[PDB]
């Protein structure tokens, strides 16, 4: 065993967690939605051929908000191709995933299905093939009531109320040679903030995320964030980050350390909005939306075996194994760590691509192994995030020095008398011995230490059986203001403390 010290002082906060950082995304990709949210022919299919099961998990997970419908999708999308009568809906070449499109699913679909599961919506507006003129016609259908075509429009394909969408995405991700309608930081700011304004004069309420940087290893990373706020500081809300991690090297130790790189990465992306806003003489702060985030690497081979020009691919279909939930916890703490600055996340994705469900044709929903820390973050992350003070054994790996073997947060909810510590110990070989001072909540007991673990870090689930699942067989115990806790080798611990 090795020791580690954690104080957990009420008085040293971050700042409330907004709810939105456990959201999530459903695109027009794969499975997503043909075969994952909708599936009319399926035993559990809905009124509306919405799978009752896939509702259920997502409704476990209490996603707040989804974004849609993408994404590399969205820049090649036409948003009336999904609205209306089902038989003048045309069948399109989707050049992002290169597939047809039949628009069986469009917005107000979407929005049904939203409703059922209790999330918000995200909507994106496409800025790659079209611009202003679509954004405020769609921002119209949408969130206008009535008096004007686009909103009787909306009335007359069956949707009387407004579906009143608060958050925008304007594009998706353009600085990508690989994109639809790629645009450059300046061609981009400028379309960017053209299409924020008409927006905002349609409905006012709404606020606006613009888009960073497709990943930090873009040639145009950082410049392009600094030009794009520059062009659009005034009329937007949020920027937007983009991260995936892998394994393909099988070092286990180099790859839990990828969130530090995450937190280096999330504090940059910070500087650049205080830089613009500093260069404006603003007044308002722009806040981060990290609208990708997840591991993405095991269906990379698979996917390169799919013909062009199918309906509903398997696509992006990653089998994700314990070590990957390992990240995925570390992951959700370094969000809860930026709970200041980032104020909305979308776990990409929600539904087999690269997801935490998992579907089958006419068969089961099942949970990846990522699924558990997604939902113990979502369900008992909820309140205040407190500064970390932390000392903790550390190693060297490849391509990081000085990486503590304690990944950990602490989350008080003053409304519920609850602090609720995430802990993963990294270490390949020994249990850490955590003692967390707690003298600053007086009278709190332990509730439960939930821990996921497994000896295998490749084992997977799968829709036949499960064996990476929680337990709640940690041993936190609190002692004479002190809680100790032994955190298995490789583990994913959920410490709940209440006052008694
Ligand atoms: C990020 C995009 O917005 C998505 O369409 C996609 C899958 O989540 C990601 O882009 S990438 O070009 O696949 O990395």
């Amino acid at each position: 065993t090795k020791k580690a010290t954690m104080i957990i002082e009420k008085d040293f906060k971050i700042a409330e967690i907004d709810k939105r950082i456990y959201g999530s995304f459903i695109e027009h990709l794969g499975r997503a939605v043909y075969g994952g949210i909708y599936e009319p022919g399926h035993p559990q299919a809905d009124e509306n051929g919405f799978r009752q099961d896939v509702i259920e998990l997502v409704k476990e997970l209490q996603v707040p908000i989804i974004r849609y419908p993408g994404g590399n999708f969205v820049s090649g999308y036409n948003w009336e191709d999904g609205v209306g009568p089902k038989e003048q809906r045309p069948r399109r070449l989707d050049l992002a995933w290169k597939s047809v499109e039949t628009n069986e699913i469009g917005l107000n679909e979407f929005m049904d299905w939203a409703k059922m599961v209790g999330a918000e919506v995200n909507m994106a507006v496409n800025l790659g093939t079209r611009g202003i003129d679509a954004a405020r016609n769609l921002v119209e259908y949408c969130n206008h009531p009535s008096g004007s075509y686009y909103s009787d429009l909306r009335i007359a394909h069956g949707y009387k109320e407004p579906h009143k969408i608060k958050t925008w995405c304007l594009g998706n991700e353009m600085d990508g040679p690989w994109q639809i309608g790629h645009k450059t930081a300046v061609e981009y700011g400028r379309i960017a903030c053209e299409a924020a304004k008409v927006m905002k004069w349609v409905d006012p309420t709404i606020e606006l995320v613009v888009c960073g940087s497709s990943n930090r290893n873009m040639p145009t990373f950082a410049e392009w964030e600094a030009t794009v706020l520059d062009h659009t500081y005034d009329h937007v809300d949020y920027i937007s980050l983009h991260q995936y991690y892998g394994n393909r090297d099988n070092d286990t130790a180099n790859y839990l350390a990828l969130s530090l790189e995450m937190d280096d990465f999330i504090r940059s992306v910070v500087a650049i909005a205080d830089y613009v806003k500093a260069k404006k003489r603003s007044k308002k702060t722009i806040h981060l939306s990290f609208d990708e985030w997840n591991v993405w690497y095991h269906s990379n081979e698979a996917d390169k075996l799919i013909e062009p020009w199918t309906v509903a691919p398997p696509l992006l279909e990653d089998i994700y194994n314990f070590e990957d939930a390992l990240l995925v916890g570390c992951m959700l703490i370094t969000l809860m760590k930026h709970a200041d600055r980032v104020k909305i996340a979308c776990l990409a994705q929600l539904v087999n691509v690269i997801a935490p469900i998992m579907t089958e044709k006419n068969g089961p929903a099942w949970k990846q192994t990522i699924y558990y820390p997604f939902m113990h973050a979502s369900v008992y992350g909820r309140g205040v995030a407190l500064h970390p003070v932390i000392s903790s054994p550390k190693y060297d790996s490849k391509d990081f020095t000085d990486v503590p073997y304690l990944e950990s947060i602490a989350v008080y909810n003053e409304e519920k008398e609850e602090v609720t510590i995430f802990a993963v110990n990294r270490d390949m070989e020994d249990a850490l011995l955590l003692e967390c001072d707690v003298r600053s909540f007086e009278d709190y007991r332990v509730i439960e230490h939930i821990v996921l673990e497994h000896d295998n870090v490749k084992q997977t689930n799968s829709a036949q059986s499960s064996p990476v699942v929680p337990h709640r067989n940690g041993d936190a115990q609190l002692s004479d203001r002190k809680v100790s806790a032994t955190l298995p080798k490789l583990s994913w611990n959920v410490i709940r403390l209440g006052k008694r």
